């Protein structure tokens, strides 16, 4: 009949003195060693229940999926979202908007053919862009992010952005800037002291201008769609949401208004871009550090696909090792370590612990991906974690970078496709060369907070 144990919290500051804001994951894992896998931390005034290891996260988010179905809080993001949009909402907003969004993604591709060809075409444009560097030593960041973003930008804006559009570069800078901030010390300090810091000068204010610029843009692209709309023929996601908005103009109790559109669209545009981009950027660094994996990936491509035709999604089933590399890239990468905070919808009983209504939950996706029970060498990049003795692909229940449950990533279909069609096509046409010897390439993250971000590196893409 008691809430999980945890260190003694001082008023307002919580467990600030017992935690390091630069390495929140390490700080929570140190406390897991004393108080067990399910403990209570006070991030300032924010009472949070932290779940560590697979069993804890799965038991809570899957077995008791309905009880842990509520959405928590991410203070930097909730500065511009304020509970609006598909991602940061609860109840009838999170049920209506999650329903509409998954639907409106299938009717414009996602998981089908309409998006597979659209990703293949875009993959062919990344090939051009990298062949256009003439094998010069470059920063892959914006080359990869440009490609990735255009896939989701097709669904939400109608068409793709052109690689030279300076507003596009500016929007991608905004997306990288916030994923950088929320992963820094000041970003994680902001999760504790948002109520004060929101009004104080600093790095939090610059990050806000990045979110405002992103919101300003979506509102601009929505207004255009309004005065140029075809009510019987929707061009994109904004257009389909604009149809429903009118079919609800008579319902005062609707969740389909202008504010929820600007937000749902923004949330997707960022959530589709920066997540898959970070995974790609970390991926190529992991491959340069390990030539042996690149070589076997190359062997599988030469054998299965060839040097001619552009790889297609269905080739994945005839390609076991490749799927295992992408899986280990996502695992080691740990793109979003502490998920996107959950909240218990009603008073719960979880393993002899009481969690009152409204209690924020932190599912540590990283501790599940780095679980020593489900993985042989959780600290190393070794695709064999997802590969049995006969070289076949082996699944794992601890593989959760997309999370699990009732509020999981409904962009998993698009994300896994993008990663297969971008990694493979680049690996077929190009061989990777670093700037330094593989024994020196640092694979440890530069920042770990909301997101896990790799180090700033440079490389060259040489043809085959
Ligand atoms: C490698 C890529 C990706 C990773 C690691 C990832 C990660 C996550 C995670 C950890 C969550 C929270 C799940 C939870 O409730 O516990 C989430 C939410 C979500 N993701 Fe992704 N994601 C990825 C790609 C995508 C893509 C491609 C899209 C866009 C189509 C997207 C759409 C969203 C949305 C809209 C949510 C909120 C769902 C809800 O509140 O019901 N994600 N993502």
């Amino acid at each position: 009949g008691k809430l999980p144990p945890g260190p003694t919290p001082l008023p307002f500051i919580g467990n600030y003195l017992q935690l390091n804001t630069e390495q929140m994951y390490n700080s929570l894992m140190k406390i897991s060693e004393r108080y067990g896998p399910v403990f209570t931390i006070h991030l300032g005034p924010r009472r949070v229940v932290v779940l560590c290891g697979h069993d804890a996260v799965r038991e809570a988010l899957v077995d008791q999926a309905e009880e842990f179905s509520g959405r928590g809080e991410q203070a930097t993001f909730d500065w511009v979202f304020k509970g609006y949009g598909v991602v940061f909402s609860n109840g009838e907003r999170a049920k209506q908007l999650r329903r509409f969004s998954i639907a409106t993604l299938r009717d414009f591709g996602v998981g089908k053919r309409g998006i597979e060809e659209r990703i293949q075409e875009e993959a062919g444009f990344l090939i051009d862009a990298l062949r256009g560097t003439g094998g010069a030593n470059i920063d892959p960041t914006f080359f990869l992010s440009r490609t990735v973003s255009n896939v989701i930008s097709s669904i939400v804006f109608g068409d793709r952005f052109d690689y030279k559009d300076k507003e596009f570069l500016s929007l991608l800078r905004m997306m990288l800037g916030i994923f950088q901030f929320t992963s820094t010390s000041t970003g994680q300090l902001y999760e504790m002291f948002s109520s004060v810091m929101k009004h104080l000068p600093g790095p939090q204010q610059q990050a806000f201008q990045l979110l405002q610029g992103l919101e300003d843009f979506i509102a601009k692209k929505v207004e255009h769609n309004q005065r140029t709309l075809d009510p019987n023929s929707p061009r994109d996601f904004i257009d389909s949401f604009l149809i429903r908005m009118q079919e609800e103009e008579k319902n005062p109790n609707t969740e389909f208004y202008l504010k929820n559109l600007v937000m749902t669209t923004l949330q997707l545009f960022v959530g589709g871009t920066e997540t898959v981009s970070t995974t790609l950027r970390y991926g190529f660094l992991l491959l340069m550090k390990h030539p042996e994996v690149e070589a076997k990936v190359h062997e599988e491509i030469d054998r299965v696909i060839g040097k001619n035709r552009q790889p297609k999604f269905e080739d994945r089933a005839k390609m076991p090792y490749m799927e295992a590399v992408i899986h280990e890239i996502q695992r080691f990468g740990d793109v979003i370590p502490m998920s996107l905070a959950r909240r218990v919808k009603k008073d719960t009983k979880f393993r002899d612990f009481f969690l009152p209504k409204g209690t924020e939950v932190y599912p540590m996706l990283g501790s599940v991906l780095r679980d020593p029970s489900f993985f042989s060498n959780p600290q190393d990049f070794n695709p064999q974690h997802f590969l049995n003795e006969k070289g076949q692909f082996k699944k794992s229940d601890a593989f959760v970078p997309f999370s699990i449950g009732k509020r999981n990533c409904f962009g998993e279909g698009l994300a896994r496709m993008e990663l297969f069609l971008f990694f493979t096509t680049v690996m077929q046409n190009f061989r990777l060369k670093s700037s330094q010897s593989p024994k020196d390439i640092d694979v440890s993250p530069k920042h770990v907070g909301f997101a896990t971000i790799p180090r700033n590196y440079t490389m060259s893409f040489l043809p085959r």
